[PDB]
């Protein structure tokens, strides 16, 4: 896997964002996680997850996207990646706070699954947010 740059245009919710990627605006969706819903007809921790994601990506010097080994987009045309803000994976950061659950684990895009599950298990043991 490799990391590629991208530019933040807008944070949408806990797990979806608009990026300028190779000079074209594109929606991206975090791999392997689900933040609580705030759009579709509001789940507990949805606004909290959304705020955490927004703050982490808005404050970054450098944003990178890392595709996994399979599909790079989902059926809605969203890019599927691990997103890094100054080298810190946002997917893991949300899970580690109990603001997302490991979810949507679709092979072959499961490279960081165990890493994320370990963070989830720590958030759960610490009784954080969704696990509280
Ligand atoms: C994270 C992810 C979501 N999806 C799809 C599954 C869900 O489709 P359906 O909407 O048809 O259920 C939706 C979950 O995204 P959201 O959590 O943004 O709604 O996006 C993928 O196909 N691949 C992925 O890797
Ligand atoms: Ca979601």
């Amino acid at each position: 896997l490799h990391k590629e740059p991208a530019t933040l245009i807008k944070a949408i919710d806990g797990d979806t964002m608009k990026f300028m990627y190779k000079g074209q605006p594109m929606t991206f969706r975090l791999l392997l996680v689900d933040t609580p819903e705030t759009k579709h007809p509001v789940e507990k921790y949805g606004p909290e997850a959304s705020a955490f994601f927004k703050k982490m990506v808005e404050n970054a010097k450098k944003i990178e996207v890392e595709f996994d080994k399979g599909q790079r987009t989902d059926k809605y045309g969203r890019g599927l990646a691990y997103i890094y803000a100054d080298g810190k994976m946002v997917n893991e950061a949300l899970v580690r706070q109990g603001l997302a659950k490991v979810a949507y684990v679709y092979k072959p895009n499961n490279t960081h699954e165990q890493h994320l599950r370990k963070s989830e298990a720590q958030a759960k043991k610490e009784k954080l947010n969704i696990w509280s």
